[PDB]
């Protein structure tokens, strides 16, 4: 049926052992590639920089190219998806998370699950000095019928001027296998951008898509 | 006050997208650094090998050398802990678990969760084609006063006589600081080695285990 | 100060322990990004994939968006680069590499020395069964004014449809700062397609390349 | 067919794009494995923390448990071998190296060369402020019969207080089969302690290594 149109998240767990909880609601154009969403904070002030929750804060909103469905967008109706990601950091810290759906006509909610541990006192998340995200380039490989692995160089700009970096590894795996014409395209790559502002207990989060297997 | 002599763990979570369960106890000597441990599953057989199950399926049944307690044993009636380890796999896969305890007077119960995936349907895990790890040497630092940074190269043997490899990095965060006594001797290595028992529905585990900071 | 015109390649190391060394040359035109060149064995047939010495067989033909220098062409006659190149295989094999660079005006001469190790008798590298190399995207940083730290995921595919896969690092050196201009355009993005027709005794290659900051 | 006693090091390379050469002799005992290396410089000062060239500055030293040969000192007169080891530090730098030997009697003599890149110019290599290693415990595993494939996690204390890390993996390639009695016992591994005095221009290294398969 349709392309998703707006979509809420709880998002909860812990970073070097502090438990956090937030949910908020957002939308989306699933033909551009753009989402935007609110999250605030169920359990107080977070104790470590909002940013490290991005990458995590909705690949069904990403089309394929000429308008082709998505892998993500086309389970959506059908048999559906989970991720789980890895973020590990150049400091010895370490993110994981689970991501799950539910879906209700255009409506997605999601459910993520998230450890981080490891992160520095004096490092980056904990100070709240992660000022931005680089743009990234996603490669996306299927090695079978229901799997994409997926991978970036993911960096963050902060303030002493020094990045901070991470190896991101991303598994999705689909309840049906995905359509054949999509596993004839490999590599497939996505450039996104993201934008954040936030507080201590709040967040607003942008973020814009594009698939892409060559460029002009 | 008491180190522990038996425990209980419920383990869950998700390998390749398919739930799994499994509940059951055991017990140690917290002085020799051996447990074991049986489990049976509550959904059904199990799609994947027991073996990736190890080393996730109790440090507290380790002491530090000459009789002292590790941190593991002295959090537990002082403040606690939690882990947080990932396996990187050879072939792509991932597997992330946080680890929980509750005590009550010498007994554990642990609550674990993990999510692995990307497993290739043809691998040695979802072939049910690993036969043993190896003996394995933890390497332990602590870079502040509450986490211990842990890793080692995990194999295990297979029926191919190939051996199927992943890297391990476990974070452990604490409740209250370790004792600076335990702070100034790093790094510290962990000797162990495993066994394990199984069918489609049943674990029989053990272990044994010694801290070492140089050998003989 | 020309762009390069025509470039010459020695290359030798081991491969699991079997010594080779290559020779041969090639031009390119480094207002578009494309290059080609030709190798010869010195020393009998190659004991591994020839695909294995892709990426390794000059991004002094690679010129930056908008008709702008790379850090590479304007370090060619400026204090010159080196790189270092690490490749982490996922079956436990590695393969580094150190490139040098002599400049002749518009000619450029390399030499290269490569050492790849555990390359398991029974993969696609010993059995010669890579088949192609796929589309790759390079991701640039610049941590400071004379150094690029960049990284992709390089895959090749196979005889058997299983790709072969592993974590590139280049780091690359110069000789003097990198202009300011250039620094400040981070990550920078490229985009390589390559060719490689081989035999037990010669290569020949092409490579086209694009640098993006955005699509 | 005696085991080493003595050994020379030629060591060169660079680090950061900045050439260094290195040479020297050392002595050590065979059946203990300890060994001891000087080695002075021959372009002038380091411009980097000499603790850097460890572990790479002989594991022909290295008997096995109960008075056995190690596959290192079986080879010495039997097929020999090479190592290509790779150290990926936790601040984006490397260094990999390509080491071989050549045996005289009961002399070893070594020639290892050596790439690094990308150590930042405030970490604590290129501001001489590394104090130390960690001791360290080296796993082995044998894939094949001719190949060793060893990893350790390797960290440095630091005058700052914060360690300073590294992944290094070591694949050692041997010209002839490694005896089946040893390729039975895996993983092997080894424990090592080191020691460095050094000056901008010499350095005087120590090491103390066991094998065990069990504590």
């Amino acid at each position: 049926s349709p392309l998703p149109a707006t979509h809420d998240l709880h998002i909860s767990g812990s970073i070097n052992g502090h438990e956090f909880d937030l949910e908020g609601s957002g939308k989306g154009n699933a033909k551009e590639g753009y989402q935007e969403l609110h999250l605030k904070s169920n359990k107080g002030d977070l104790s470590f920089s909002p940013w490290i929750l991005v990458p995590n804060i909705f690949y069904q909103y990403l089309p394929f190219p000429d308008g082709a469905m998505s892998p993500y967008q086309a389970a959506m109706h059908d048999g559906g998806y989970v991720m789980h990601r890895s973020m590990q950091f150049e400091d010895g810290a370490m993110l994981h998370s689970d991501h799950r759906y539910i879906y209700k006509g255009n409506h997605i909610k999601g459910e993520f699950r998230l450890t981080g541990s490891g992160f520095p006192a004096d490092g980056p998340v904990m100070t709240n000095s992660l000022t931005a995200a680089d743009w990234c380039v996603d490669k996306l490989l299927y090695p079978n019928d229901n799997t994409i692995i997926g991978k970036f160089d993911w960096t963050y700009t902060t303030t002493s001027g020094k990045r901070y970096q991470s190896d991101v590894q991303t598994n999705v795996t689909f309840g049906k296998p995905i359509a054949a014409d999509i596993l004839k395209k490999q590599p497939m790559f996505v450039f996104r951008k993201v934008e954040l502002k936030h507080t201590k207990t709040e967040l607003n989060f942008k973020q814009w898509q594009k698939a892409f297997q060559d460029i002009a």
